């Protein structure tokens, strides 16, 4: 099912699916279709969202398994407030550490701007304020900017991933073995 909550083969990931995603939430100014197809070799185990901004309606994808792709999304919060969709994903693996991912699709693009990062913590550590400073701010992030970015995550694994730049945002990440 190409539907938000939904975890599909991981082949079957990409733009369309997440398109059609980010359609489905309908006419709201600043919203994420995330796609993170699951190729670590290990299962993931849901833990949290940390919503610095915005909200979501939809269950975080409880169990994803080797070979599969977890489909999510998020929206700003509701009415005329001028804020975005920005947090933190963050799954337990099954090796006992965290893989964390960060998305900010920002109100305001004349002062920020789209961001992505991905990163796996030691341990088991729930995504929270603190951890999204340290992936927006500290590590690095990737500017969504319809361009693809890769890079080592230690732990035996690799991330390869893309965001478009605009309000309507889709971030497709695949996490795969170094
Ligand atoms: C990410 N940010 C909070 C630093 C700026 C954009 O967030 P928002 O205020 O538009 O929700
Ligand atoms: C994300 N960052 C803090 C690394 C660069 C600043 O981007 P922004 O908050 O100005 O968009």
């Amino acid at each position: 099912a190409d539907v938000a909550g939904a975890v599909i083969d991981g082949a079957g990931l990409g733009f369309d699916v997440l398109k059609t995603v980010l359609e489905a939430l309908g006419n709201v100014k600043r919203k994420i279709a995330v796609g993170i197809d699951n190729e670590s070799g290990k299962t993931w185990t849901a833990m949290n969202t940390y919503f610095r901004s915005g909200t979501s309606d939809i269950v975080l994808p409880h169990k994803v398994a080797h070979g599969k792709a977890l489909l999510y999304n998020g929206q700003k919060n509701r009415g005329p407030v001028a804020t975005g969709v920005v947090g933190v994903i963050a799954y337990s693996m099954s090796d006992g550490n965290t893989l964390a991912v960060l998305f900010s699709v920002p109100y305001d693009y004349n002062w920020y701007s789209n961001w992505w990062n991905v990163r796996v913590y030691k341990g088991q550590k729930r995504a929270d304020q603190r951890m999204y400073e340290e992936l927006y701010y500290h590590r690095s992030p990737f500017r969504g900017d319809n361009g693809w970015h890769s890079r080592g995550l230690g732990y035996g694994l690799k991330s390869r991933g893309f965001m478009n730049s605009s309000g309507h945002a889709i971030l497709e990440i695949h996490v795969t073995k170094a």
